[PDB]
């Protein structure tokens, strides 16, 4: 049916319909950091919820990407995740300019993947 | 195959396709009002098409969140979402600030649920 | 499972997962144009796209549309949207304002659709 992890009042990390992943909004953890890393510390994040769903990072189908200042970061934020994966597996992306719910976020990701 | 509901020439309400249930943004009532009350609104909203759809807000699976001023008004809408869904159910989630068609909408939700 | 298509280290164009496509946000190709040009070529770009997925613009199921500037844009974007898909037909839909990552596009879709 619906299976939920890492659940509490507010959301549910991941959440798994169907053979379909979706994953809370994920932001990084050094929030004194430039855009570079904070895409390395989401993107890790990711890697560990896509583990808990069982899936991988070979199985992302859509990506949505906010950024808080997208002509200031954008490139940044491009060189960490053009390098994340498989040649051939790259999701469909979307990349906007929208403010996260603290200022030194600059970056956070709304994935959806696919179960085996 | 695929099922819609309160349709015209720009959008549908409600599409439903092989279980999953794609709902347009949802915003409130009252546009004089802050964002506790229109989150309300949205929320109220969001129940009566999940009837339409044949589920209910146990299952939904995630949901987008815009807010006009996040900085602003961030606290103000999760004082409502964290009330809405019983304890274990809560969705993905995120949040961030984009503004709205008209200026006095605080507040608009994307929700993505499945089917019984 | 999953089957990709236009496809580079970044993003794929087309996903497509058990009957669900996900499509890559598509913006315009004139970038002095305003923003209702912009939309149909959104659209036609949309359409080619949809056409290689094996689907076609009677199913789509949900779009998010990105405006520069909501106030400024929404009007035009929706005089060219309403005209777009056949009287019934109508995805979900959700308008926000979110900067895209050039100063001149002016308008981006992120889609879903079904297979047949």
């Amino acid at each position: 049916s619906i299976q939920r992890q890492l659940t509490n009042e507010r959301m549910s990390q991941v959440v798994v319909h169907n053979g379909t992943v979706y994953l809370a909004g994920q932001v990084g953890d050094d929030m004194t950091a430039g855009v570079e890393q904070q895409t390395r510390e989401v993107l890790n994040s990711i890697e560990r919820l896509l583990d808990l769903a069982g899936t991988d990072k070979t199985r992302i189908l859509s990506v949505t990407i906010y950024l808080k200042d997208i002509d200031a970061d954008f490139a940044g934020m491009n060189s960490v995740w053009d390098k994340w994966l498989p040649k051939g597996f790259a999701p469909a992306r979307a990349t906007v300019e929208a403010k996260l719910c603290e200022p030194q976020i600059l970056v956070e990701l709304s994935v959806i993947a696919a179960l085996p």
